[PDB]
């Protein structure tokens, strides 16, 4: 056994480099991490700085397929908010209602 890049094994410390700049960096250049890693691929990582995002409307407020939903419910039954909410738990009518004039009044100022 002891194949290659044993003269040299990597492990999280150095990976803890390529963190600190990738964070320092943005997650742009991903060059930076293999170029700074080298011996392996400096891939297997992507599914952390670019899986991860993924906020809210506003934190707390509406969220994204909520945000879809009305978006695509008050185009299905109309200002029908009491069933708009019964797709999402937690919002009423006159949340959902409001939301219209709230963020979701663009088309509006045609």
């Amino acid at each position: 056994g002891i194949p290659d890049l044993v003269k040299g094994p990597w492990t999280k410390e150095e990976d803890q480099k390529v963190i600190e700049l990738v964070k320092k960096y943005g997650t742009k250049q991903w060059t930076l991490i293999a170029k700074h890693l080298k011996g392996r691929l400096g891939k297997q990582c992507r599914e952390r700085w670019h899986n991860h995002l993924n906020p809210e409307v506003k934190k707390s407020s509406w969220t994204e397929e909520e945000d879809r939903i009305i978006f695509e419910a008050h185009k299905v039954l109309g200002n029908r908010w009491a069933e708009i909410a019964k797709l999402l738990p937690g919002r009423t009518d006159n949340a959902v209602k409001n939301h219209w004039n709230s963020t979701i009044k663009r088309k509006v100022d045609t």
